[PDB]
DNA sequence: CTGCAGGGTTTTTGTACAGCCAGACAGTGGAGTACTACCACTGTGTAAGACAGGCCAGATC
């Protein structure tokens, strides 16, 4: 456990508090670009390389057959491991655009060619989704699962604006959480099924899911219509079966209460998670490891590093995992003039 | 019940005697009155992003 501060270089005005790193293929990918994209790289996706403590991005270019993206803000992520067919890929959906309304649409992202002088080629192709469609949100969770032998993805949780009935132009702006019900997607083709479970009483928004061996486990959300942050996690058991996609739920004992943490793989299966938030006010400081196995969760407490004050007195605090038990994290910064750089950035590593 | 029509009711609308004050009219000689034009000149316009060229540094045979 470490930490050290990284310089941020220029072309550190297209950081947003929310936006995602994409890890394949070694160097991760920044996405999710402050407003459009500029003319100054015309795709939206960067490249991102950590040297000495500068974090310079590159500019990545798309490849011909791909259709191109709008900088959604906090979409969902699902990283499709390396298998038949086109390995890998990265599902997102869905996101909202630099115009505030909800994208509702499956991206498959990929990689194409190399190099030639440290250049990489990707591809987005936008995926058809026949249906029953889920319908347009952001912060939830899409999960990859992997059932004799079929690869099926669960889609569950997330905000939506107001249904368009009670929607009016003095409650515009204002979200509500979507009904809690789970649709389990077909990476080819786009049918995709929609299931409800007693269980599951309210969607919640912001949980980190995690996904192994045909299991899913859900941990701590920030439910909206009670406030609370429950301390309940969740398991959902899938397996498709010709011709239905069954699926049943658990509710565990013990499940932490973070909301919009920070989930970076060690090991095999073990996770740090870095945690975003225990309460609306206080945020969390610790970190903790998460392990899953056949059997269940397995939590521990491991030392987090001693963090400056200005990261310790920090309002909010926002980040991604850049992979192999190193994770970047980014923290607001105040003062005048203008520094510009409004965000200072960290660099936490695992053993 | 409706419609209109002589007259009633009380109330207005005005003209009627008849005496009398308040302000406009004329004016003036000019004053100071009061209202207009003339004169240069102001403020609100206020930051990143696109593109072409030169070059260098790291990867490859």
């Amino acid at each position: 456990m470490s930490l050290q501060p990284l310089t941020a270089v220029n072309c550190g005005s297209l950081v947003q508090p929310g936006f995602s790193l994409l890890d394949l293929e070694g160097d991760v990918y920044l996405f999710g670009q402050k407003g459009w994209p500029k003319r100054s790289c015309p795709t939206g996706i960067f490249g991102v390389r950590i040297k000495k403590g500068e974090l310079k991005l590159r500019a990545i270019s798309f490849s011909n057959n791909s259709s191109y993206l709008p900088p959604l803000r906090c979409p969902a992520i699902a990283h499709f491991e390396a298998q038949d067919g086109k390995p890998e890929c990265y599902l997102i959906h869905g996101g909202r655009t630099p115009n505030n309304e909800l994208s509702s649409s499956l991206y498959m992202l990929s990689v194409d060619s190399r190099g030639c002088n440290r250049k990489v080629t990707l591809r987005c192709e936008e995926k058809e989704l026949v249906g029953d469609v889920p319908s347009a949100r952001y912060g939830h969770t899409l999960s990859v699962i992997n059932s004799r032998g079929k690869t099926a993805c669960v889609l569950f949780g997330g905000r939506s604006y107001m249904p368009p009935t009670e929607r009016t132009t003095q409650n515009w702006n204002s979200v509500v959480d979507c009904p809690p019900q789970v649709y389990l997607i077909d990476l080819e083709f786009g049918c995709c099924t929609a299931h409800t479970l007693p269980e599951l009483t309210d969607g919640q928004s912001f949980h980190v899911a995690l996904a192994r061996q045909d299991c899913v486990y859900f941990l701590g959300g920030h439910i909206l219509s009670s406030d609370c942050r429950p301390s309940r996690l969740i398991r959902l058991h899938v397996e498709l079966l010709l011709g239905s996609p069954v699926l049943t739920c658990t509710i565990l004992h013990e499940g932490l209460t973070i909301t919009s943490a920070i989930a970076s793989p060690i090991g095999y299966h073990e996770y740090i998670i870095f945690g975003g938030y225990q309460s609306e006010t206080q945020k969390r400081m610790e970190c903790t490891y998460v392990g899953l196995d056949d059997v269940g969760v397995h939590m521990e407490s491991r030392e987090p590093p001693q963090w400056t004050s200005e990261i310790s007195h920090s309002r909010t605090w926002f980040g991604g995992s850049l992979g192999k038990g190193t994770a970047l994290v980014a923290i607001p910064s105040e003062g005048n003039p203008t520094p510009p750089e409004a965000y200072h950035f960290y660099q936490v590593s695992f053993q």
